[PDB]
DNA sequence: TAACCGCCAAGGGGATTACTCCCTAGTCTCCAGGCACGTGTTTTTTTTTTTTTTTTTTTTTTTTTTTTTCCTTTTTTTTTTTTTTTT
C-alpha cells in the first residue's frame, strides 16, 4: 500500500508494456461560454 | 343375215247404242276461320360507375463535437482611348 504500507491481499500483475498518447487532450476540447456573439441573421451563438 | 314385202290366218278390244244412277251445279242461309289493324317484349346500343393495375410524384434517410483547405467567376462581346498615316 501507498498511504499505509500493508501488503495487498492479492497478488497483482506488473511488467512493462507500449502505450500510445492519443491527440484528444482536454486543452484542446475544454469550452465554456457565458454571453458573446450572436448571428447576423438569426441572432443565435456561433459554431466551433 | 334378217329387214322388208306379200300373203294368209286368227283373235282382241275399242267404238257404238242404250239404260241407269248418282254426284255435282245451282240456290238459299247460317256462321266462322281468314285477314286487316295494333302492338309487344326481347335485342341491341349506349351510358355509367367501378375496378384494377400501372405509372408518377414526393419525401425520407440517429445526434453531438473538433481540425484543415478551396473558393467566395470568366470568357466574350462591345466600347473607348490611343497611335499612326496621309494630304
Amino acid at each position: 500500500n501507498g498511504h499505509t504500507g500493508r501488503k495487498i491481499n492479492a497478488q497483482v500483475f506488473l511488467g512493462p508494456t507500449y502505450y500510445q498518447r492519443l491527440k484528444h487532450m482536454v486543452d484542446d476540447k475544454i469550452h465554456s461560454r457565458a454571453r458573446g456573439p450572436v448571428q447576423i441573421l438569426v441572432r443565435q451563438p456561433m459554431e466551433g
